[PDB]
């Protein structure tokens, strides 16, 4: 006898077709009905929460009194939760966001019950390769998903439950929904109805079933709880004799699915990115959907990753305080915009503009944080060491890299309190000669440095222990060149009255031919706009980079989709307006402005085919005729001691249904690519396979995208800028901005917003490198990049706290250095990074010449069996580690 | 010997020049540090948490470990909350919303333990006249303020610091003048020179005003740590002065103590306290004015919730037995957290209000989808199978508490192809190429009813079933035309549309295009070459020219304050060819396009910037508008139907100009000594003739629907939707401000604000209403109310039901009355009705629901009046009467 496991759920996408309170006034009524079955049917096994812990608060946020009833049907096994926060798109969200979702759903979990110790991943666009170790530093032992393996080739299962191994040989269960997770939704209780409904069901599971024990998910998206499954069920055990239906959990399931596994199971490695498929929902093309989504959400990330955690990890050796409460506000603030529909761009305009206060509040809470911290850090400096009537100023290097950056800081050099007309002062200030001033460092030795600006403005403080203070002060913007700043660290410094120490050295650029050169890179921008960069160490040439392609776009939020007859515009034929904006021996900078005539929009024909939910690949409609100018705004800086070249674009978009390409055509073909992902540089080809039946091929990508060979190779970091393709001649084309007009998907939900209209600035740059090792290099300074220095400013006083100061000391090696914070009770001091490389590589941390304590999972929980401290870093390995 | 009561505090602007986040973390730092003196110093007495409960839940989503921690100090006596849930601006939010504030404030202050017994009005811009009847209608016999009254010492200056406030409808609180500012006592030196002489002025100040040997001294100031050594300070103090006696208190033992030994010659202030007799600079009344989207967006949440969502919520208990309770407090409370004062008068930086569209939309989004449900759920329970088959049956909801009289659109599908029948594409061309019948209104009856085909549409729709998966289909929709003359309040008529020959409107076109004109039995409309109105009134013979004309201003103020530029002399519509065009002409309406565009400066010159930055003076600044002129088009859409005097307005602009003021104009033409306008549940008499310290060019008032004019023989009312800001200038003329456009917050320092300057498009809702007879205003006043509350049309299928096709819910005791809340209460599902008297007369007001009186009078928080009222008596003027039905 086979047993049938009916496991009753809803899986509950947070906000996407209707506004957010438009879902969540639907989610109370499905757990005032969960738990009214709870309460009244005694037969009643669990209701399975989808995996995410967040509708226990959306629920109680609305019905507070019903907490004592939601925590008895946790503690008593009828509501299964966890271990989630939420539903995220695996590859849209930072790799520590990852695993703060499971960080966070397994602290808010034990407010309740434990947990399902199941990975849940029913609709992701997509499954990152490192799921495997990520669940099992997690203490996950199994994963179910739905999208990325076909059931019956690679990327094929003859099985609905596989095992799923990552890069580094880390081995789960994989519990694949091989008839999708809605199978069992709305069981009959008639019998000519439940007959035709089990003969085709029973049927469906025991094509891809290897044991005997079956798995019938009772739901669907935003699927009310069938009110009598009890009696559905009951009914198909008097209909079936043969098959044993039972109301069960995934619990009881996967205890029973593995305990008669077959020997023959397969196992699934790496990306799970439905490689083998058309390539026509493949829905990676979500990865553009409102870029602006995309930029906000790698600037709250990094904030709170790579510079308030750092900082306030810094600051408690001062303090003795951490505030955990308030980044666990503050992270769960930022995870509600990464439900799967939320960042991916496919839900209506309400829900993303609710996302975008989401984002503001998160990253204000962030901002905050790493003030306190670095007024903290500051105050307990001994700054004594600089005369009086210096300025002290201290930059902080919060990430695990050597840092090479051309930085400015803003020094208050005088100050006046109104408590007289404030307008006096201000013109008082206004009138008052500036003086010449200079840099030192704390034995005195002066800087080079460079006066940028001098601005006088209204300014206050907000004491933690008096009223606010009003005053009008004068400030002045000071440059530094601060090269190979060592990674968790703190260099002190003082502005004085005095002749400023200025830079010294060739000038980078050399205007008259629009050239720029130091001793990485030569860079010479042609007629049209493009770069021939030539790497001074190897003798390779690159040309007609930085080119800009713009075609139409009349598919969806979910999928781009290029009319039939649309050939593109580009600016290899434009003539662009070069102008030198800078040039020192330390930094260099060039203004390229182009214009493009582009089509306003889509012709007239694309509204009808919207409104009609006419399939995009047979879509008629073409660009319009109607012209309108399109300005492309772009500053190339390079600075003395980097070989990066940064690049940053702005735009004003005014122009409806298209897509906005930036183009770096490497001049290499190769099999592979590597892209940045989660904890893990993937490797990925470049030839389809051979049921892939789209033009295109866009990739998911984090903080950059490579091309190599054996003897050169060229990186391409961004900001924010997620989707990628690699094209047949080697090209790496990076999308900037996707504008559509309609959601997609099962309906028409018209989005305009999505057209993305407004003022853009795009963030990226690249990096060439050598022979294959030198990428690892590349790799770490496209992570630093995404990390500002921090700087402020502190009044002259003694301190606790050594002027220049190493907290960390890192392992050089190719290494991504990801978190620095404190664990909750016991504030002992988290570290995390991964190996870049599938070598094995030594990797042993300090902090002040004191080793770690030990290693612990993503948890902070120690690891089982134990791992030496110094014991060399496996391949693709996910380390933590704690110190006392 | 005389006492010294100090109270510690913190008024806590929940956002203002920072964005939310920035005070938000900051009130944990408070929290924290109050909870450490409270729990550690044995000498500190309490903390009063600022009158508002939202503070204790703010401060428990971040630290949500710290429960116990905060019921311990509430129920020790030394966390003092309540009772309010947060500091509202009195006249920019609704009579209801000001309700629920005390209704929930009281229910939330409960759970915790009990509220402070004290209205807290520390900083509120202007108090509404009905201050102390609404106050006590919540329990509280005391209210503390800190503006519009002046205080002297030795009609809106008191001798004392305590006084007593007499609203219009006679009753009379407990007056308590922060006469020193609420920050007198803000960080007490607890040194003892320093000391010396922080008391020897301080004791002075207080004791200029004090009428009892208690002297107050408010220990805190805007958002101010708490004093951690406020209890050394007081013993220094004690120490130093053996002529008096420091407590460290709280408004409680303050308020038993000084009210026990009040003189008899105690002052009286009555009704308003809008610093009338102040030099009219610092009002902060233009506040109204700033952001006119926030103001719009909150006229219809508020309209969503009070006369949509509840009242059909409170019908659809009769049906289900159920009443969304919790949905609506959590919709109430996430509205209430844009009216603190500083939210909702638009005087914060622009990530404040940008945060505030977003709770808009979603307490907006909660009462549609709460009416919706009751909407479904009425609709389904209606004997609809008294229609012929084949019909499409509809539903037509008053809900509101007056006779509505409105040329109606409602929306009914015809057909409907589900996915599941075919291709989506060809389901959509299908219904788009089949023919359309003609189709015909009837009744229950079957008697044809009067119609018009507006049009047709073809789209893709869904259905969300309560028991099933999703259902996506093609459906086709006809709009038609229903003409609704004096439908009963608070019923449903029911209609079907059935195919035959549609009954079309008779009688003659309200409208003569050939010299743009309008006109039916009450009002003829000439709309001038200039773009004005003349109107004439054809019951009292009345004429009226000039009116809807446009004026605008520079405007070199800030969030707070409006200040014309000096050189700037206006610009008005007065001398434009404006392009007239008839939209609509029918027996039943008729509606008319005009067109103006005008010239006006881009912004203000270079001047401005270096004004803001320097925090100049408004009053000193230098700026005059920009020589560089940018046109500006202003496009009017003026409606009139059949059966009703009420001339509807709609004006739509692109604002691209900055630092600028547009403002409609209405010449009444009569100079009369007072005015009228709406406030929160009062008719508030408001002087037209300036105080002698009044010194402000201006004189801008607050209003909530409607302001009016008139005299013995004549009237004009000017109706609105969220436009606050009015001004009756000294010829009569009524001067509605559209738009406020300015950059910088101002107030103490320098912040710039962009995004006030209100760029984009904007469509303001107003309109006019002419009386004869004084008598006759209270009718304009309640349609004016109706106006703001648009009818509920909900379509369904052919069904026997229990509910009958016609039904009145309520009968309501016609008369000068305005009807603002149809509810239930939140355990006893108890019908909850409240209405207010529009005059100074006593008149009869008897309720029934299905002939069936109310069971007893209530206060505002819906519970029992003591000593109680009968069910029958007159309403008292100005009385604020609720009901309970059981």
């Amino acid at each position: 006898k086979k047993k049938v496991y009916i496991v009753s759920h809803s899986h509950w996408d947070r906000e996407w077709y209707l506004p957010y309170e438009e879902h969540h006034m639907r989610l109370i009524e499905l757990v005032d009905n969960v738990l009214d079955l709870i309460e009244n049917d005694p037969e009643f096994n669990s209701f399975h929460l989808d995996g995410q812990t967040i509708i226990l608060d959306d629920y109680l946020q609305v019905r507070p009194e019903k907490k004592e009833a939601v925590k008895k049907a946790v503690q008593a096994g009828k509501l299964k939760i966890g271990p989630f926060y939420i539903l995220q798109d695996d590859f849209l969200i930072s790799s520590e966001s990852n695993v703060r979702n499971m960080l966070i759903g397994h602290l808010e979990s034990q407010k309740w019950g434990a947990p399902v110790q199941l990975g849940y991943f029913p609709d992701t666009f997509g499954n990152m390769g490192q799921t495997p170790q990520m669940m099992q530093l997690a203490n996950l032992p199994a994963a179910a998903f739905g999208r990325g393996v076909k059931p019956i080739s690679d990327y094929s299962s003859q099985y609905s439950e596989m095992w799923w191994e990552g890069p580094d040989q880390t081995k789960i269960f994989g519990l694949l929904f091989a008839n999708w997770y809605s199978n069992g939704n709305e069981i009959p209780s008639e019998k000519e109805a439940a007959i035709a409904f089990w003969k085709q069901k029973l049927a469906d599971v025991e094509r891809y079933a290897s044991t005997n024990h079956l798995l019938m998910m009772n739901g669907v998206d935003h699927q009310p709880v069938q009110r009598d499954i009890t009696k559905a069920i009951a009914l198909a055990n008097e209909l079936f004799p043969e098959y044993e239906f039972i109301h069960s959990n995934f619990d009881d399931y996967l205890k029973a699915v593995q305990e008669e596994l077959p020997e023959d199971l397969g196992t699934v490695t790496g990306e799970l990115t439905s490689q083998e498929t058309d390539g026509w929902y493949t829905l990676a093309n979500t990865s553009s959907a409102r870029v602006y989504l995309k930029q906000w959400n790698t600037k709250v990330q990094r904030q709170l990753e790579n510079i308030a955690e750092p900082l306030a990890a810094m600051a408690y050796e001062v303090t003795g305080d951490y505030p955990h409460d308030q980044f666990d506000y503050a992270w769960k603030t930022l995870l509600q915009n990464h439900p799967h529909d939320s960042i991916c761009g496919c839900s209506v305009d309400e829900v993303h503009r609710g996302m975008m206060t989401r984002f503001e509040n998160a990253n204000d809470v962030g901002h905050f944080l790493a003030d306190e911290a670095t007024r903290q850090l500051t105050e307990a400096i001994d700054t004594s060491v600089f005369p009086e009537k210096a300025h002290p100023f201290v930059l902080f290097n919060t990430s695990g890299y050597q840092k090479t950056e051309v930085v400015t800081v803003e020094v208050e050099i005088e100050r006046l309190p109104f408590y007289g007309k404030p307008e006096d002062l201000y013109h008082e200030l206004k009138q008052k000669a500036t003086p010449d001033y200079q840099v030192i460092d704390p034995t005195g030795k002066a800087v080079a440095s460079r006066i940028v600006k001098e601005d006088v403005r209204f300014g206050y403080d907000l004491p933690k222990d008096a009223f606010r203070q009003p005053y009008m002060a004068k400030y002045l913007t000071v440059e530094l060149s601060v090269k190979e700043m060592a990674p968790f660290s703190w260099d002190s410094f003082a502005l004085i009255q005095g002749e400023t120490k200025a830079f010294e050295g060739s000038l980078l650029a050399q205007p008259a031919t629009n050239e720029m050169e130091n001793e990485f890179i030569q860079v010479k921008i042609e007629n049209n706009g493009s770069l021939t960069i030539a790497d001074k160490k190897t003798g390779e040439t690159f040309s007609k980079l930085l080119t800009f392609e713009d075609t139409g776009d009349i598919g969806n939020e979910y999928i781009f989709f290029k009319p039939t007859e649309d050939q593109g515009i580009t600016t290899e034929n434009v003539t662009a307006e070069i102008t030198n904006k800078e040039n020192s021996p330390v930094k260099a900078s060039y203004q390229i402005k182009q214009t493009v005539m582009l089509p306003v929009a889509a012709d007239e024909r694309l509204e009808e085919e919207q409104k009609a939910v006419r399939e995009f690949r047979e879509r008629l409609a073409q660009r319009s005729t109607t012209l309108r100018p399109f300005e492309i705004t772009t500053m190339v800086t390079m600075i003395k001691e980097s070989n990066q070249l940064f690049f940053e674009t702005t735009i004003n978009n005014q122009i409806k249904d298209h897509r906005l390409r930036v183009l770096f055509p490497t001049g290499m073909v190769t099999e592979t690519h590597e892209a940045d992902s989660i904890y893990e540089v993937v490797t990925r080809p470049n030839q389809v396979s051979d049921t892939w039946e789209n033009p295109t091929n866009p990739q998911h990508q984090q903080a950059f995208v490579n091309v190599h060979d054996q003897n050169k190779g060229v990186t391409i970091f961004n900001e924010g800028l997620n989707e990628y393709e690699v094209l047949a001649d080697g090209t790496i084309a990076v999308t900037l901005i996707r504008c559509v007009g309609e959601l997609g998907d099962w309906g028409y939900f018209a989005t305009p917003e999505a057209q993305c209209q407004g003022e853009y600035t795009f963030k990226y740059g690249l990096s060439l490198h050598g022979k294959p090792e030198e990428r690892f290099a590349t790799y770490q300074q496209a992570y630093s990049a995404q990390i500002p220095f921090t700087a402020a400013t502190t009044a002259r006083h003694e301190g606790k706290l050594a002027p220049n100061h190493v907290y960390l000391t890192h392992a050089e090696g190719p290494i991504g250095w990801t978190a620095v914070k404190r664990q909750e009770q016991t504030n002992h001091l988290v570290v995390r990074g991964f190996n870049l490389t599938a070598q094995n590589i030594p990797c042993e941390l300090h902090k002040e010449t004191q080793p770690a304590t030990c290693l612990t999972n993503v948890l902070e929980e120690p690891l089982t069996p134990a791992i030496e401290v110094d014991a060399p870093l496996r391949p693709f390995e996910i380390r933590t580690w704690r110190f006392e």
